[PDB]
């Protein structure tokens, strides 16, 4: 297949693993990453069976929050459990392991899935004059997640989908995997032909989002994009010279370090592998992998190091803020932030997430319902990586703006 990554360096490959090793030991509730899990297996590498005990830790946390008894004693929260998206990530994560969710537990999670989605589509509307609660790309997964498990949700829920796709690149993507799952599964006989147009769709609006570097979208909403191209049912003469130019683009970034983020590793890592989550229908655990060992090295300076000066600046909200503020090179924004917050008249709030810690709240003021803090470079270059993984560089003003999407 012209779409997928024949060609990588394994001390790449080995490097990227590398980073996600650490999490391996990273179990508590906040931290535990079925995505993660999921890169991993489907890639050439090996994380230890240090494996093994955290998807046995997915599994033991997943169930206890999200299977809690019928009204908890006297508190209306104690403790956040995981999402629906995560959720559906965990559902991938089964698949890894080549088990299919069930028993009297399994029914109870698919149940909540399928009553998130039905949700959504309500959130949606009638005809579409309505936005889901949390996002498209989430409405895919937990269809994608669902239909891996050979498991049916209603024509209602995905003709939602279907319409939204019919009428950016990393939710293509994704319900371009969700569609692929559906049509190879023949889950909804109904709307058969109706799918197969969808795919076409999706094949279109990526290659139609190329950059000039070659991206789809930006570097990191690539590997998802070939996740699904690589499923070909459509070969082309535009679509293998997008798809020879998306991989040059590809692996050139991975010459710089452009990959840091544990989220994002494990969307590539399958990548790097000639593997996607549609491969999840009928995954292979028989392959052996290279094992990872810890780095166990970092490299010591014991030179003084440059420093940066850097601008922060915070808009959208009255008053707006600003914070002069000289940090190590290489510190990252977040560092910037904590040291702003100790040193000053600066406060946030982020929340956890599986892409790390999400910006929610500014100076006191948290994002609502379709609303978050944009992370900017002046002037209005938005970031392509959030607080944790954006290491500013000298000179810079960082903004962080409330923004209405
Ligand atoms: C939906 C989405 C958003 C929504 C989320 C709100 C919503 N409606 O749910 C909005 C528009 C707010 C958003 C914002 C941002 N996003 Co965004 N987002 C996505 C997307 C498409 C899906 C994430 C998702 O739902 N995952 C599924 C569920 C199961 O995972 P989850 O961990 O529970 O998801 C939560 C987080 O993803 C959080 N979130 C969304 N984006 C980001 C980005 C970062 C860095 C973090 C830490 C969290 C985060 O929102 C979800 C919960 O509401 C992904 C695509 C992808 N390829 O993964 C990009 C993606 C994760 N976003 C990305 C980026 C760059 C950002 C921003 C930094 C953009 C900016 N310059 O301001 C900000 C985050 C700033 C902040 N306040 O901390 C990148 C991260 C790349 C990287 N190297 O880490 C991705 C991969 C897209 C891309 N190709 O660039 N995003
Ligand atoms: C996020 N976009
Ligand atoms: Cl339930
Ligand atoms: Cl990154
Ligand atoms: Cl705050």
């Amino acid at each position: 297949n012209i779409c997928e990554i024949t060609e990588v360096d394994s001390t790449l490959v080995e490097r990227l693993g590398q980073r996600l090793l650490p999490w391996m030991d990273r179990l508590s509730q906040e931290q535990l990453n079925p995505s993660i899990y999921v890169g991993l297996r489907l890639s050439s590498l090996q994380a230890g069976a240090k494996e093994a005990h955290y998807l046995h830790s997915l599994k033991l946390s997943y169930q206890q929050s999200l299977l809690r008894p019928a009204s908890n004693k006297d508190d209306n929260d104690s403790e956040a459990k995981p999402s629906m998206g995560q959720l559906a990530l965990y559902l991938l994560a089964l698949r890894a392991n080549c088990e299919f969710i069930g028993g009297r537990k399994g029914d109870r999670l698919v149940s909540q899935l399928k009553r998130f989605l039905e949700d959504e589509k309500r959130a949606i509307g009638h005809n579409h004059q309505g936005h889901p609660r949390t996002s498209y790309y989430q409405y895919s997964l937990g269809i994608l997640a669902l239909c891996v498990h050979q498991k049916r949700v209603h024509d209602s829920v995905v003709g939602k989908l279907l319409y939204a796709v019919e009428h950016s690149v990393d939710t293509m993507a994704m319900a371009g995997m969700a569609f692929s799952c559906l049509e190879l599964s023949n889950l909804n006989p109904k709307q058969r032909n109706r799918i197969n147009l969808a795919l076409k769709r999706v094949q279109e609006k990526i290659l139609k989002a190329q950059t000039p570097e070659g991206y789809f979208g930006n570097v990191y909403s690539t590997p998802l994009a070939l996740q699904l191209l690589m499923g070909s049912l459509r070969p082309s003469v535009e679509l293998g010279t997008a798809c020879l130019k998306a991989k040059a683009a590809l692996q050139a970034s991975l010459q710089h370090k452009t990959f840091q983020n544990p989220l994002m590793i494990s969307q590539l890592l399958p990548v790097l592998n000639q593997k996607s989550y549609v491969d999840l229908i009928s995954p292979d655990c028989q392959a052996p992998r290279a094992l990872l060992e810890p780095a166990l090295e970092t490299p010591p300076q014991a030179k003084v190091p440059k420093f940066i000066d850097v601008l922060l600046k915070v808009s959208g909200i009255s008053p707006s803020y600003r914070h002069s503020v000289s940090v190590p090179a290489g510190s990252s924004l977040e560092d910037i932030l904590k040291n702003a917050q100790e040193h000053g008249r600066f406060r946030f709030r982020t929340q956890a997430s599986l892409s790390g810690p999400f910006l929610t709240s500014v100076l006191g003021r948290k994002a609502g319902e379709r609303e978050f803090w944009q992370v900017l470079r002046d002037p209005d270059t938005p970031l392509q990586q959030g607080i944790a993984d954006y290491r500013p560089k000298d000179g810079e003003t960082i903004e962080l703006r409330l923004v209405g999407w």
